[PDB]
């Protein structure tokens, strides 16, 4: 049971408890609002707690996709937008400014608040903020959390690759091509990324989609098979090979394994063009 | 350099080549359709090939996020949705039907389209298809894909999770709240999910922010920093300590460490009582 303020590229969620002045607390690495409904219950007689989910968390929702450099370690997108957030929810709850309280990266957000919409705040705290930019030594600990990030985000994917490749019963020639990793730091973990979606939102999904076999009969003069000659004994031969065995569909071979449009493409195309030229 | 062919949630970005009858190519795992290239490259003086970017990847882009529901393994939103751009950009080509080719996952579009489209396959082949669900015993299939996917994604997590925990140098009282257990694995999962977002879009991108000390001199007297009482010695208060050093705005010691208001919360009020009350 969260109030909501839709705002422009999300629906804004937060709890709301106790009588006077607005108090908005903006929480940190966890993102959400409930961290805090401890302490407002200490403090709902004397103030109007508001306890924000950010938009990226909780029960908030996008209404529109992050954007593409949100993942830039410069992109500002995401900390000047919360801290809009926070002025519109300011301003929706009462006309005088408010009292925000923001602890860590969500003292930052109030920072951002105070910054660019000074009209909002009536008086602010800064609980532990791990802010760097004006100190002395601001380029070391920027890099020492670029390499953080990186070291974390890289060793997770790796662990997920390996993991993966511990599964896969794929052929030789398709397994060369699979270990190819591209030829930047950030384009093998494009590839690990990539991966991992598949994974998560397409492979079972897809693998246990509703088709029948009904549904070849039904058009079954369109439809050909195809088992590359690289990739014998392989699952999605077996699936063919069911297909046929109870729809008489034809099989066709071609040439290379499970990726054998790009491994052979000149021996591929002979088949594409005899099958249907 | 590729065509762009704007539909419902998404921009779908395709490669188009060659001369002749319309011969649509949609990627399985790799998503994009590059690895086409090859064979296009071969086959254009007979067809006019077109090897699309599927709408999750490569150059296509969303415009409205996904639904939430499509990370659920029984979810046909994404398969449906690839097999209805396939369609339109059938349609948006040739007025007559048209070749598909789908390899492996692509395949399993490329079966969606034929299911629900057929007014725009003139011909179809099935490379490779991983699709279990018509097969004896589909379920054990079904079930070994969820357990696969299930542990590649969970052992990333929780490898991402402890390497992070080996970077913190943080205070008792927030480590032992750190280590306690979510009640549930969905919880334990979603909380390692919110830590993977927070590293990769939250904690660079504001603490290395366009905050001044100027900033803060501004309206210095609306400014409380705040220091935990348990987290003697951490970065937070360094940061807080240089700003007051430079800005005369005060340090208010608070109970707790960097959680001190869930972890003391009776004491926390008081504190912002005494500030504000
Ligand atoms: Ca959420
Ligand atoms: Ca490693
Ligand atoms: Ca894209
Ligand atoms: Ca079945």
């Amino acid at each position: 049971g969260m109030e909501t303020l839709e705002l422009q590229g999300a629906k804004l969620r937060y709890h709301q408890v106790g009588q006077g002045p607005v108090l908005i607390f903006i929480p940190g690495a966890n993102g959400t609002g409930d961290i805090f409904l401890p302490l407002a219950e200490q403090l709902k007689d004397h103030f109007t707690v508001v306890a924000v989910d950010r938009r990226d968390y909780g029960e908030s929702e996008l209404t529109e996709p992050l954007p593409d450099s949100a993942s830039n370690p410069d992109s500002d997108y995401r900390v000047k937008r919360d801290a809009q957030d926070i002025a519109e929810l300011a301003k929706s709850l009462s006309d005088e400014p408010v009292y925000i309280l923001g602890s860590s990266s969500g003292s930052i957000v109030a920072m951002h608040v105070l910054k660019d919409y000074p009209e909002v705040v009536k008086k602010i705290a800064f609980h532990e903020p791990p802010i760097n930019t004006f100190l002395p030594d601001s380029t070391y600990w920027k890099d020492k959390n670029d390499d953080i990030v990186h070291q974390i985000l890289t060793e997770g994917l790796e662990k997920g690759m390996k993991t993966f490749g511990e599964t896969l019963n794929i052929a030789p020639i398709d397994a060369k091509m699979m270990s190819q990793p591209a030829d930047t730091e950030e384009g093998r973990i494009e590839q690990y990324k990539r991966t991992m979606f598949w994974l998560e939102f397409e492979i079972r999904q897809y693998t246990h989609s509703n088709i029948t076999l009904d549904d070849f009969t039904k058009y079954s003069d369109k439809i050909t098979l195809l088992n590359g000659t690289d990739s014998r004994g392989s699952f999605p031969q077996d699936v063919n090979f069911y297909i046929n065995k109870e729809t008489g569909i034809p099989i066709v071979d071609i040439p290379g394994g499970h990726l054998g449009y790009i491994q052979k493409p000149e021996g591929f195309a002979d088949v594409l063009l005899n099958m249907w030229g």
